[PDB]
């Protein structure tokens, strides 16, 4: 393996145009980096410009309308760096990127099935063109450009505060390690807890998990509260460790907060003390202060490109050492023989592969295929000896071991290599179908056909006609993902295929495409009557053309066995817009169930308005500041400063404090509604239909990826995002008020231009988090094709249509190149339009504030303290604006769980009120007039009117013939799913009335595949009964023949086991879950099939413990029942689902069993 290549080789795909735009796109991202530190230096200039000449009104007004003009031009400047930085480095990433898979695609397919066998495998194929997004469309496409622009920001930065102010740059530059520390120390202790938590939420998700994969025993023994209470025990520990994560970023937060107030109070003193001696300006100290921050910020956001870039050297070495290779097949260079003839006489003297994955072995040794031309010759044999291997060896993938393959006498070695697959047409078990058009897919074969032959590849082989009637088109691109479901019709289209393909040598094969239709008929009426006869190996049906080929050509052990007539038989075992008054009305819902938290969620909304008040106060002191800097009493400055600074330590501790109420109080509602609404929905989904769980759309582990998805992106949301609201909204209340109160009028020309800043700044967001899109999806199709071709290598490499394939390649990564160039530029000019409007819009406020300084109107100080209070209330407006993204997507997932709780089930296993049951029964259950009971696939129709009758205290023993619905009456009498017009009388009433936890404990069912509970087999027979203790659990093993073995575990008597842990052997689960049912002590025992393939004693062992535990009570037992059937009274043989004599195993009436149950008997022995 390597561990990635230079940073240089990563640009060994770009031509000139990409040099071009990677040097304008890197001068962008400098010129933009250095900017941001040259606006806080003229920031700088022009609060010393307004402040310093309170007295000289004209020319502070003049010099203020100078630093004006100095902001536009800074402006401009942005807007010209960020629209190249952005478009130069997303347009050159993607030219890059696109070439690169494009070469990584060709190089890949040129590749021999040997590379694809011992080398770098297919799947590993496709995840390297899956992941070529982070390899170059991440490091070198945007991350190059952020960490060009990030890096000059640092330099930017420092070198504007050290000119400025070299003390203040030193003690700010000693200063922010200190918070880098405490934020690290924040962010670890988060990720810790929240990984912790996630692994809490994972056991919750594997227990929702298991219980909807085994809802059928859950169900049946009403183990939904069991479920319940398993769900929401893990829930608690999850939110146990919630309330820590709470803390945790309370805690953090709260000392960020604690460490910057206190520091800056410290740092504001010593500007205040840098102004006392005339070393520099007040401005410069803050401009020094801001820009220091700016550039650790700056590298901070810089190391995430450094680790791209690690990660994409890495996966770039993967594609350079895939490219890098060259086929070994090769060595001929087409320099062969392109004049042989088309009567192909194919001999091999030896027919060994040695397949690479599994070397040294010789599982072919000596088969002579030695096919005559013109006579359609047979191949059968084992999978173990597999034959489509004697295929590769006529497609020469040049495996030689010993012997030599001649066609018509001539060596394939030595041969073309190219018109050899011309001739030679193939169709395997797959049809080998791609992503493109299906005319595309039929032409690949010969490239230079035209329509009418096209046309004509499926008109005389196979069927036109339903493309012909197909509701789409005449063209298809293959629908969107798969146009046919049932896939005959992709056996057509590939056949058709061949056929544009010439039909000189055909290697038809087994076709094992689980046919029950038409296309078996068409199958034999295309190329069945072919003029010609080659290879053909058919191993679906044990008739199929197989009588029709004259030459067996039986293949076992490595070596052809009897060839010729084909009468004989072989010793063989072959068998054959949207409206947001909804989701105001979803969100209400959502607070009003969540009352009983409201208190403590309105605490933590307290504590957020104190922090948004404390930031805006922080604002306001440093605005202060900053007046206080320019005021010629000393002393009164002095003053000033240490009150402020005290203040600023006041406003540090309390931030600490209602920082830590505030996220601890949040994330405490939230865990409790996350909690809350994680058990509704299990309460909801354990009282669905049984149809519900058997629904496509509700997999078992999409229900819990469901579940655990919606319910904490709702609680992440819901939560983090209200309380950044509230906090942001008090900040830009208090904020507002502030700057009203002390100076109008400036406050509304700066609110004036609120939009723009908030705008501006919402792109800034936006572009820290990157402007690309959804990467992966960008070359889906692409990627879907390129993986399609890779899997099917084989076929690529039979059709000689690698580079048919590479140019649609091209044809599907053009609109990538194109869609990609475009956003780039629009970005780039969005980008760059708004910082420009955010810096005309802060010029426009200073110069409005010095025009009012210079007309009377007001002073410097509440100018600039108005000023500044507005820019923070416009930051924390924009990081609201950037965070409604996550109340859209809150709001989806708290539709999607209200949909899941508010549906309504038809049958209902906690009634409010029904019936009363009988504490006994006598157990006899009829079914009248009962239905297929599977809303899944109603078409499929089972039980044609079924009437069945038990007896009190006496088995039923149904066995039917196989695919029945043999293990589904059990269903009905349990309520799983509901007859639409049958009847399922119990104690003389029907169920439906009565109620349904109550009764379903009156019976116990042992399922086909019996399942396991937790991880040890004390739990399940446990769950079987409450009752279950111990001693009943025991004699209930000893009536199933379980407590001897149990008793015998290799460790004590509850062992590892389960579907998460070590599952033990057939016969003991089924010995188990057959205890368990009798520790339900149920009047009513249905059973079902247990001796698959369980051993002789074991078998005789279960037949004992079935009889006891239907001589315990009324029973109903479905398994084949071949001998010791207990004398059932009757047995229901339907056939189909018919009505039909009950004849029983003791032979009352030899009418009915004499005609089905003898003969199977007679095949079982």
């Amino acid at each position: 393996e390597i561990r990635g290549v230079a940073f240089k080789e990563l640009f060994r795909f770009a031509d000139g145009l990409d040099y071009v735009l990677m040097g304008i796109g890197s001068v962008g991202a400098f010129v933009h980096g250095c900017s941001l530190p040259l606006f806080l230096r003229f920031f700088a200039d022009l609060v010393n410009s307004f402040g310093s000449n309170s007295n000289n009104v004209e020319k502070m007004m003049e010099e203020v309308l100078k630093y004006a003009l100095y902001f536009l031009v800074v402006g401009a400047a942005i807007w010209a760096s960020s629209w190249a930085e952005i478009s130069c480095w997303m347009w050159s990433g993607e030219r890059q990127t696109t070439k690169m898979r494009i070469k990584y695609l060709e190089a890949a397919l040129n590749q021999d099935i040997q590379f694809f066998d011992t080398e770098v495998r297919t799947s590993d194929v496709v995840f390297a063109i899956n992941t070529d997004a982070v390899m170059v469309q991440d490091a070198i496409s945007e991350k190059l450009g952020n960490f060009i622009h990030y890096m000059a920001t640092f330099v930017s930065g420092f070198i504007v505060g050290f000119t400025a102010v070299w003390q203040l740059a030193l003690v700010t530059l000693a200063v922010v390690p200190l918070i880098a520390v405490i934020g690290g120390i924040h962010t670890t202790t988060l990720s810790k807890l929240s990984n912790k938590s996630q692994e809490s939420l994972s056991q919750a998700g594997n227990i929702v998990e298991q219980t909807v994969v085994q809802i059928r025993v859950v169900m049946a023994f009403v183990g939904e509260s069991r479920a319940s209470q398993a769900y929401s025990s893990a829930l608690k520990i999850a939110q146990k460790l919630g309330y820590k994560t709470g803390l945790a970023k309370g805690m953090g937060l709260g000392a960020t907060y604690f460490v910057v107030f206190c520091c800056y109070a410290l740092l504001l003193w010593y500007g205040g003390y840098l102004v006392r001696h005339h070393l520099t300006n007040g401005g410069l100290a803050i401009a020094t202060m801001f820009a220091v921050m700016i550039g650790g910020l700056a590298l901070g956001q810089s190391a995430p490109s450094m680790a791209a870039f690690a990660k994409a050297k890495v996966a770039a070495a993967k594609i350079f050492r895939i490219i890098d290779h060259k086929p070994t097949i090769e060595r001929n260079s087409e320099s062969g023989v392109e004049l042989d003839s088309v009567t192909g006489l194919v001999e091999l003297k030896n027919v060994d592969f040695s397949y690479p994955s599994r070397p040294d072995v010789k599982i072919l040794n000596n088969f002579c295929l030695s096919v005559p031309a013109g006579k359609t010759i047979a191949l059968v044999g084992s999978s173990g000896s597999g034959k489509s291997t004697v295929v590769s060896l006529i497609e020469r993938f040049y495996d030689p071991n010993s012997g030599q393959v001649l066609l018509d006498g001539q060596d394939l070695k030595t041969l073309k290599l190219r018109w050899l697959r011309q001739q030679i047409g193939l169709v395997s078990q797959e049809p080998a179908l791609f992503a493109t058009s299906i005319k595309e897919n039929i032409l690949l074969g010969r490239p230079d056909a035209d329509q009418v032959e096209i046309e004509e590849a499926a008109r005389v082989a196979n069927a036109h006609s339903f493309i012909i009637k197909l509701p789409d088109g005449f063209d298809t691109q293959v629908g969107e993902r798969g146009l046919q479901l049932s896939g005959g019709q992709k056996q057509r289209i590939a056949i058709a295929r061949a056929m544009l393909k010439n039909p000189a040598i055909l290697l038809l094969d087994e076709a094992t495409s689980a046919l029950d239709s038409e296309s078996e008929k068409l199958v034999q009426e295309a190329l069945d009557r072919f003029m010609i006869g080659r290879t053909t190996l058919i191993i679906a049906h044990r008739l199929s053309t197989i009588r029709k080929a004259d030459l067996v050509a039986v293949l076992q052990q490595g070596s052809v066995s009897e060839i010729g007539t084909h009468d004989e038989l072989f010793s063989k075992g072959e068998n054959g817009k949207l409206a947001f008054k909804d989701q105001a009305n979803s969100f209400w819902r959502l607070a009003k169930m969540n009352s009983p938290e409201w208190k403590y969620a309105l605490l933590g909304s307290v504590g957020s308005v104190i922090c948004g008040s404390l930031s805006a106060f922080f604002a306001y002191v440093l605005s202060a500041v900053l007046s206080v800097y320019y005021n010629p009493d000393h002393e009164y400055m002095i003053k000033q400063i240490d009150k402020y600074c005290y203040l600023l330590i006041g406003l540090s501790s309390a931030a600490l404090v209602f920082n830590t109420l505030q996220h601890s109080f949040w994330d405490i509602v939230g865990e409790n509604l996350t909690k809350r609404v994680r058990e509704k929905m299990l309460s909801a989904v354990l009282k669905n239909e049984m149809a519900w769980f058997d629904q496509e759309e509700n997999e078992s582990a999409r229900i819990a990826a469901r579940l655990a998805l919606d319910a904490n992106n709702v609680r992440s949301a819901i939560g983090d995002r209200i309380s950044v609201i509230v906090q942001n909204t008090a900040l830009m209340l208090v904020a507002c008020t502030a700057g009203f109160v002390l100076q109008w009028r400036l406050a509304l020309v700066l609110v004036a231009v609120f939009p723009v800043v908030v705008a501006a700044t919402v792109l800034q967001k936006m572009f820290m988090t990157g402007f690309s899109g959804d990467l992966e999806a960008a070359h889906a199709k692409g990627t879907q094709l390129a993986g399609e071709a890779i899997a099917n290598v084989r076929t690529v490499a039979a059709f000689n249509s690698e580079a048919k394939i590479v140019r649609l390649y091209t044809a599907n990564l053009e609109p990538p190149l194109k869609r990609c160039f475009w956003k780039g530029q629009i970005a780039g000019s969005g980008y760059g339009v708004a910082q420009f409007c955010l810096y005309a819009s802060y010029a426009l406020g200073l110069w409005y504030a010095s025009w009012l300084v210079k007309h009377g109107i007001s002073d410097f100080s509440k100018t600039i303290r108005v000023f500044m209070v507005l820019m923070v209330s416009a930051n924390g407006a924009a990081e609201t604006l950037t965070l409604a993204p996550d109340f859209i997507k809150g709001g989806q997932a708290m539709r999607s769980v209200f949909e899941l709780l508010d549906r309504k089930t038809e049958i209902e296993p906690d009634d409010p009120d029904t019936t009363p049951v009988p504490d006994r029964l006598r157990g006899e259950v009829e079914l009248k007039h009962i239905d297929f009971s599977y809303p899944s696939r109603p078409d499929i129709q089972i039980f044609r009117d079924l009437s069945l009758r038990a007896r009190a205290g006496k088995t039923l023993a149904l066995v039917g013939p196989s695919g029945c619905g043999k293990s589904s009456v059990i269903s009905l009498i349990q309520r799983f799913y509901e007859p639409s017009s049958g009847r399922v009388m119990i104690d003389g009433k029907d169920i439906r009335k009565y109620n349904l936890k109550a009764i379903r404990k009156h019976i116990a069912i042992v399922p086909q595949e019996p399942c396991l509970f937790g991880t040890t087999i004390y739990e399940n027979i446990a769950y079987g009964h409450e009752c279950a203790t111990e001693a009943e659990i025991i004699q209930a093993a000893t009536l199933a023949s379980a407590h001897k073995f149990i008793s015998a575990l290799p460790e004590g008597y509850k062992t590892y086991v389960g579907e998460r842990g070590v599952q033990l052997s057939g016969g003991q689960k089924q010995r188990i879950a057959i205890a368990r049912a009798l520790v339900r002590k149920a009047e009513i025992m249905l059973l079902d099939e247990a001796t698959s393939a369980l051993d002789a004693e074991s078998e005789r062992s279960v037949q004992e413990a079935l009889d006891q535990a239907c001589s315990g009570r009324t029973s109903i037992v479905v398994a084949h029942r071949l001998s010791t059937i207990r004398n059932a009274h009757v047995i229901a043989v339907i056939d189909d689902g018919k009505v039909a004599e009950q004849g029983s195993h003791s032979h009352l009436l030899k009418n009915h069993p004499d005609g089905i149950y003898a003969r199977m008997i007679q095949l079982q022995r």
